[PDB]
């Protein structure tokens, strides 16, 4: 149970901290009422500038992975295509063997970061951060921010709203993670290799 604070996600006064739901229902982005109000101060972010990525919550579930991806849509929907900038392989959004202290709302130390990448172009898309917990029920966590680029990649890693199910315990690999990948957990909680993310 946990949410993004920087980028600053639409409507957060009605995001919770609850991961998507498990029949992918509410995918992408936790569908719901009054969705995609923008904050109200933009988010800009350079191409080539090391922008922000920080959360709030203390239910880190031991870690796990996560991504960083656009649309062009601004109000995203299952038909909306995405592309993964970067890629989490442990640590995310904590490195800690569990759960930490504070309460919901805690800001979360472990901070973290993402780069526009020269093959994106300026303009206005939705910014997505999703998240496979490693320890508890095999969840997907996602949230989706306004971000406006100013002056080819993998698609969205999905799992456990469909088929494709996570192994509990362990820092998942996603298959096609993108030519920016991070380890920021313990090696011994990676996924082995030989064995598939689903
Ligand atoms: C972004 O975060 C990663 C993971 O902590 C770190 O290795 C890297 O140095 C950070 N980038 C900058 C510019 O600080
Ligand atoms: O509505 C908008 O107009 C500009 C656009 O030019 C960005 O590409 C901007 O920054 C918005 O949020
Ligand atoms: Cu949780």
């Amino acid at each position: 149970h946990m949410k993004m604070r920087q980028p600053t996600p639409y409507s957060d006064s009605s995001l919770n901290n609850s991961p998507l739901a498990a029949d992918g229902s509410d995918f992408p982005c936790k569908l719901r009422d009054n969705a995609f109000v923008p904050p109200s101060q933009e988010t800009i972010a350079q191409i080539g500038e090391v922008m922000p990525l920080t959360f709030t919550g203390s239910a880190t579930h031991g870690g796990g992975s996560c991504q960083v991806s656009l649309t062009t849509d601004l109000k995203p929907s299952k038909d909306s295509k995405w592309m993964v900038i970067k890629s989490i392989e442990g640590g995310c959004p904590a490195n800690v063997d569990g759960n930490m202290s504070g309460g919901a709302d805690v800001p979360d130390p472990f901070e973290f970061n993402y780069t526009i990448p020269a093959g994106i172009e300026p303009g206005k898309y939705t910014l997505a951060w999703t998240w496979f917990n490693r320890i508890g029920n095999r969840e997907m966590y996602m949230n989706c921010a306004p971000i406006t680029v100013t002056a080819n990649f993998p698609a969205m890693f999905v799992a456990n709203i469909n088929g494709c199910t996570t192994k509990e315990g362990v820092d998942i690999r996603f298959p096609d993670p993108g030519d920016v990948v991070e380890y920021d957990g313990n090696p011994s909680n990676l996924q082995p290799a030989g064995e598939a993310a689903c």
